[PDB]
């Protein structure tokens, strides 16, 4: 499963976002990726996050995968709207 | 731990690279990373790995944290030389 969202945060996807990213997909038993511009990392990492450096007005995807995916998918979009992250 | 290496494989950290890369740090308990020219990726994940696109003469440091990360190591050295990838 896959969405796609805005970032709308004022610093991007710093410390604390990537963090209550990770937080919220380390829930699920699915696999949970994040992309932009062609690149691609594992979600449930914060090395990786960090890496991309993503700021705000980037568009990025969230793509998820496995048993739990329909809910791994809702719970990321609703801490990127909850958290101010994007939408 | 690190270890620093120089790819030596002429089409770079490419998909069978990093299957080899991945397949070797996942049997590992402690917590496996790359990082290039300053972008950090956990070298469990294939996607982050290819991410980073290190292609012929790059230089790059893996590091290994944990209890076993002795033989993660000497395991990844061994991998980067017999694989041709580096040294």
């Amino acid at each position: 499963a896959q969405k796609t969202f805005k970032v709308t945060a004022d610093s991007g996807i710093h410390a604390r976002p990537a963090t209550v990213l990770v937080q919220t997909a380390s829930k699920y038993d699915a696999d949970v990726n994040l992309e932009y511009n062609g690149k691609t990392v594992n979600l449930k990492d914060i090395m990786g996050v960090m890496s991309l450096g993503i700021a705000k007005g980037a568009e990025i995807t969230i793509s998820a995968s496995g048993a739990d995916e329909n809910d791994a998918l809702n719970a990321l979009e609703e801490t990127m709207k909850s958290e101010g992250l994007g939408e």
